């Protein structure tokens, strides 16, 4: 579990989203297992604007903090599961780090800021969904 808060929005992965994510949605895409909504409180995180290929990211199934080397953003197969039938997922980095399904939303930060969220795993890889070309996000 974990989330981005941004402004007024907040990034969660689209298949952990709540009752409450979808009643106030703003914009989801299966295609990258994002979902953003709206919040009535303000959000300090600052999303990184970069093509950073090197950051941390957070591991709630070993507590820890790992850094990591990861792939640009492109369409990589996922195997299917109960949230989506077997398909590309888009806009998506891989790392090789230690990953659990309860790990998604674990935070990826670089030195600019937030740049995504664990969305994938399995076989010693970690999967980050990227949310750097969200410009939207700030305005
Ligand atoms: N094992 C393992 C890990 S580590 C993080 C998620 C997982 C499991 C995993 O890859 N998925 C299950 C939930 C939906 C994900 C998706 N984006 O389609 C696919
Ligand atoms: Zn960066």
């Amino acid at each position: 579990s974990g989330a981005i808060y941004v402004g007024n929005y907040r990034v969660v992965n689209r298949h952990l989203a709540t009752h409450n994510d979808w009643a106030n949605l703003v914009w989801e895409d299966s295609s990258r297992d994002l979902l953003v909504s709206s919040t009535t409180a303000q959000g300090c995180d600052t999303i990184a604007r970069c093509d950073c290929q090197t950051g941390v990211y957070y591991c709630s199934s070993r507590r820890k903090h790992y850094p990591v080397s990861f792939s640009k953003p492109s369409l990589i197969f996922v195997e299917a599961s109960e949230y989506y039938p077997a398909r590309y997922q888009s806009h998506l980095m891989l790392a090789v780090g230690h990953s659990e399904p309860g790990d998604c939303g674990g935070i990826l930060r670089c030195q600019h800021g937030v740049v995504g969220i664990v969305s994938t795993g399995g076989n010693g890889l970690v999967g980050f969904a990227d949310v750097r070309d969200l410009l939207w996000l700030d305005e």
